[PDB]
DNA sequence: CGGCATACG
DNA sequence: CGTAT
DNA sequence: GCCG
């Protein structure tokens, strides 16, 4: 089992479920604690129990794992023997861990942002519609539409999305393209938001093009909110007799740089952070969702696919649907 | 022990 | 500070 | 928290 998840093929769907979701359980509150080293350590050794081709069912399965010590281990060790792990209740039960789930969830609210309030005694989301003075207006744009944007989004309603934004792309500029990123294109059948990647096959035809496009939705009274590069938004999705707010994500590149954007916001979160990891500490090679550079000759590697860049890094190719970290 | 991904709004 | 993967 |  190699070190990094770049390195080793990770589905959407695994052996070891309950053993990850306990682990990730302990990296989420150690964000919440301002911890990122533990966070990616418990993400990386739940990570390597969705690339295992079996159940772990005893101890010893996890002896040369990476990212396995006495911490993780301990973590399975009861889960194994008893089916429940007493840190991963306590955490599970602690009035910090869900109020900070609960207000970094909320679009606009990051942990710092969740921890201040935690420590002023606010707990509850009508806690915070009470003093609206004090939020910004992306938080009360999250706040209105927390119930909807809690609600998963499903495979349909993406179709039905990206024929929307193609319409308006294809006004603001003709042939200019739209594709799905993020986890549906890792094939996930659910999400809490969509993302899209758009380009155009003529280089420097994208410049100015994100404006032209949110414009067009605006005007076509599908944007409940938005605020360059990429653009975070709450659309109007159709429903039966009615509608509900969808988070939905713009980002447009040049098409130079569409491998590496597409490769970029792709994922997964883990899976990007390992992979940029790997590219610096193991080739040199500097990674980004633009472009990856050489720090030595002070050159850009040109790609023309996603497969160019695993073959750039030495990495054996990973669809998207195995690059689920 | 140092390091932990890398951007844009 | 927030957002994204 | 774990790797190198
Ligand atoms: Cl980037
Ligand atoms: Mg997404
Ligand atoms: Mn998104
Ligand atoms: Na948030």
């Amino acid at each position: 089992m190699p070190a990094y998840a770049c390195q080793r093929p990770t589905p959407l769907t695994h052996h070891n479920t309950g053993l990850s979701e306990a682990l990730e359980i302990l990296a989420e509150a150690a964000g919440f604690e301002g911890s990122e080293g533990r966070l990616l350590t418990f993400c990386r050794a739940a990570s390597v129990l969705k690339a295992l081709p079996s159940p772990v069912t005893t101890l010893s399965q996890l002896q040369g794992l990476p990212h396995f010590g006495e911490h993780s281990s301990r973590v399975v060790q009861e889960l194994l023997e008893h089916g429940v792990c007493e840190e991963v209740e306590r955490v599970r039960r602690s009035e910090r861990y869900q109020t900070m789930k609960l207000f970094t969830q909320i679009f606009g609210v990051g942990v710092k942002t969740a921890d201040r309030w935690y420590r002023e005694g606010l707990r509850t989301l009508d806690d915070l519609r009470e003093q609206p003075q004090k939020l910004t207006q992306q938080q009360k744009a999250g706040l209105q539409h927390h119930q909807d944007l809690s609600t998963p989004v499903l495979r349909s309603d993406v179709d039905a999305l990206q024929q929307v934004v193609e319409e308006a792309v294809g006004q603001a500029l003709p042939g200019a393209t739209v594709t799905l990123t993020g986890g549906f294109r890792r094939g996930k059948l659910q999400g809490h938001d969509v993302d899209f990647l758009i380009t155009h096959p003529k280089e420097g035809q994208e410049a100015g093009l994100l404006p032209r496009v949110m414009c067009r939705l605006q005007d076509q009274g599908l944007i409940l909110y938005h605020q360059f590069e990429r653009s975070f938004c709450i659309f109007r999705l159709p429903q039966p007799g009615s509608w509900k707010a969808v988070r939905v994500d713009l980002v447009v590149a040049p098409v130079s740089q569409f491998p590496f954007a597409l490769l970029g916001w792709t994922g997964s979160k883990l899976f990007q952070r390992e992979l940029r990891r790997f590219s610096r500490k193991e080739k040199g090679l500097w990674l980004n969702s633009h472009g990856l550079f050489d720090p030595e000759q002070k050159t850009f590697f040109q790609a023309a696919s996603e497969e160019d860049i695993f073959r750039h890094l030495g990495l054996e190719y990973l669809p998207p649907e195995q690059r689920n970290a």
